[PDB]
This record gives structure tokens, sequence and C-alpha cells, in this order.
């Protein structure tokens, strides 16, 4: 609840670096009712409730929050550029990931090479997807290329949980800090895409 | 090494529940190489080195084991029912996996009903080549039924991983253990069988 000074009673959930003591600020956009706010965590009312852990790992490098009516001013009241970060930082550890792989399999058959090549193209794809996006938003504005963005959501996860699946079976570590971040990082973003793909193709006739 | 009184050094890894404070007795088959010989741990030389992680759960219901040239009297010198038994027991895991995530399906679209519909018939199919490879153990004798053995360590804990994936995705908890449990107990195996079925192809001809 946002609701109007202003007042925003409510609980967070799975907040990313809430548990840091330098974080002060913090930007909530809750309830045309899209308003964001940005709200001090010193404040009256914000209170952290507990750690959220993934896998059993505590990620000191997810805090609960909750917000009991804090009273903030009225002063104190786009996703492009950070979906292609996003996928670009998980291109560069599935490249990393699979040099390691490689390392590991010369140190130490025909279904580890198998798996080596289908890394490179999957990896050689994705990277290929994400500059394109990038390019798109660069040239083209940045309102004509919510497609790409979301094509770059859909594809570059699945294909990077699979490259780390194979090399922790390979290696039978770093590799376990790759695996823990690349499965945190992991379907309505498809309905999405066909939506859009569908006034394409409607446009276009 | 196991060689001939004899003496038995060497450096074990992964020896599952080593860490127990109840745990005496130790059957190693160490080096027609095969020969094991019991080894109680309170004899000098054993001393456990340090705890193995797996996804960072210490899985307290893999202490690294290391035998330093230990000195045990002459005196102290199959798989069926094993794989069998470490199959139901995932294959119970996978149905009560499955019923969890149903109820919380129900609690909270077509594709989770493709994915359920998916899971219930996989679980099927295990079960029942679970129940015939233990069936073939029983009546035609132990020594029968390898091709069977080799195809339920095959088949199971791809098709549960997969079941689990589909659970935690679904759910956005037991089933954190669950999933715990599945990856822990996650391709040599298809070698085998394909080398068995083709000489059984060669007798029948």
């Amino acid at each position: 609840t946002i609701q109007r000074g202003y007042i925003v009673n409510g609980k967070k959930w799975w907040s990313s670096g809430a548990g840091n003591p330098k974080c002060k600020i913090a930007i909530v956009l809750g309830r045309r009712q899209h308003s964001m706010i940005l709200v001090p965590m010193d404040t009256p009312g914000v209170e952290l409730i507990r750690p959220l852990s993934v896998f059993g790992y505590m990620d000191n490098m997810h805090w609960e929050v909750h917000f009991n009516h804090v009273r903030v001013p009225a002063s104190n009241l786009r996703l492009g550029p950070g979906r292609i970060h996003h996928c670009m930082r998980t291109v560069g550890l599935a490249e990393r990931i699979l040099q390691i792989m490689c390392d590991r399999a010369v140190q130490r058959h025909e279904v580890v090479a198998h798996w080596i090549a289908k890394s490179r193209i999957a990896i050689e794809e994705i990277r290929l997807l994400t500059l394109k996006a990038a390019h798109s938003i660069d040239t083209l504005g940045s309102a004509s290329a919510r497609k790409e963005i979301a094509m770059i959501k859909v594809a570059a996860p699945k294909a990077v949980c699979k490259i780390a699946d194979w090399a922790i079976q390979v290696h039978g570590y770093p590799l376990a800090n790759m695996y823990a971040i690349i499965r945190t990082l992991r379907e309505v973003h498809l309905s999405a895409i066909a939506k859009m793909e569908l006034q394409d193709q409607a446009r276009r006739l």
C-alpha cells in the first residue's frame, strides 16, 4: 500500500541487498497504481524480519523487509539496460565455466567433447542475442526493443543452467559458487513474446 | 592398498556416514585385487580429515577418511537389493514431491497441468521398472538381473530431478530437503547396458 503526505504500510520479500550495513535508501514501487517513492530505511516502522537462504547459501556478497506504516514526506516520492547487463554477466560466467570444464577434461571420451561443443554453441548464440538487443536499444530508441529483451530473458538462464549441470557432472573449486549463482538467477515471458509476435504478424499483413 | 597379517594404507573419500559418534566398523574393498577386509576405526592410523559439503548442506542425518598404514589381523579380512531399495526410496520421495506440488498448485494454468501429468507418467514408469527388476531378482536367481539393475540405475535419477525442478519452479518448506536429497543422489551405465544388449542380440541370432 502506498495510499496517500503519504503512508506506505506493507510487507516486502526477497529484497536483495537489504542486509548491508551501508544500506540507507530504498525504492519501492507499490500500489494506474504504479507510484514509486523513496523510503529511507532509518525511518520508523522499517525493520528487517529474517534472512532468506537459497540452496543453503546466505549470499554474504536476501533479508526480508517489513514496512509498518512508515511516515514519509511527499518530497520522497527503465529495465532495458538492467536486463542487458544481467544477461551479459551470465554469459561471462558461462564462458568461465566452460573454460574450467575444458581444463579439467584435458587434465584428467566422445560424450565430454559433445558436451563442450554444445556449450560453446549455446554461449555463442546467447552472446549474439544479447549484443543484438543492446544494439537495438542503442540505435532505434528504447521503446522498440521489448521483444529482444524478453527473448534474452527467456533464452540465457536455461542454457547456462544446462552448461553448469554438465560441468558439475564432468567434475564428478570455484565451480560451486558459479553453480550457486546460476541456480539463484534461474514462464510468463514466453506468453508475452507470443503476444508480441502475433501482433507483429497481424500488423505485417 | 590392501597389500599383505595385512596392511591397508590409503586415502578414502566421500565415505558416507563416517562422522557418526557410533561408527566403529568399516568395510573397505581395496587393492583379481578385489579383497574386502573389515577395518575397525579405533585402530591406529585411522583419522577423519575434513567434512565434505554438497550444495552447502552438511547432511547431519561425508567426512573424509585417511588410513595411514593400519595394522589389522588376518581375521578381520551383492548390489541388487541395494540398488532396488535405493530406487524405491527415490520413487517414494518423488511421489511425495508430486503430492506437495499438486496441493500448492490447487491452493494458489495449462502448463502446470502438463507438468503434473508428465510427473505422474514418469513416476509410474519408474515404479514399474523397479518392481520388475525386484521380481526378476526374486524369481530367476540373482545373477540374471544385472541388465534391469543398470536400467533402474540410469532411469530414475533423471526423471526425479526433473520433477524436483518443476516443483521448485511451481513454488516460485520440506521441498528444500527433498531437492537436496535428489540432487545429492544424482554415464558409464549406458555403455554397460549397450554392451549387454549387443551380447543379447548376438546370442539370440
